[PDB]
DNA sequence: CATCGTACTGTTACGGCTCCATCGATGGAGCCGTAACAGCGATG
């Protein structure tokens, strides 16, 4: 990670560059889901636990509920899935 | 010295697409030259 910064002494600006690790992201998402799923969860974290995450109210209110017999268009459900940052990929299924 | 931050920019291999340069011969018919073949009369 190289956060953007500006140095007035040299009048030079550095652009932001980052790389994402898949395993750590999956572990973080699993921890976040387990927090809302079960109460008997133990989380081992670094000082990263004090950095800005999303709103828990938005996380709870944006859960999609589906049951048999409920009328709903397939396109509407696909749009709802896309709106919660789900990527459609028939080749790379992860 | 380790820790943290809401999917980052620039330059190279490699496969697929497209444009451009560069590169007589054989059989049939007619002709010439050469060889080959066919085709009144008088007397005893």
């Amino acid at each position: 990670y190289q956060p953007e910064a500006y140095i007035p002494a040299t009048d030079t600006y550095i652009e932001k560059d980052s790389s994402i690790n898949d395993e750590i992201d999956k572990l973080r998402h699993s921890a976040t889901a387990a927090l809302f799923e079960r109460r008997d969860v133990i989380i081992v974290a670094s000082v990263s636990c004090i950095y800005g995450l999303g709103d828990p109210e938005d996380y709870t209110d944006l859960m999609l509920s589906l049951r048999p017999g409920m009328i709903k268009d397939r396109d509407e459900i696909i749009r709802k899935l896309v709106d919660i940052q789900y990527e459609r990929n028939e080749i790379d299924f992860k």
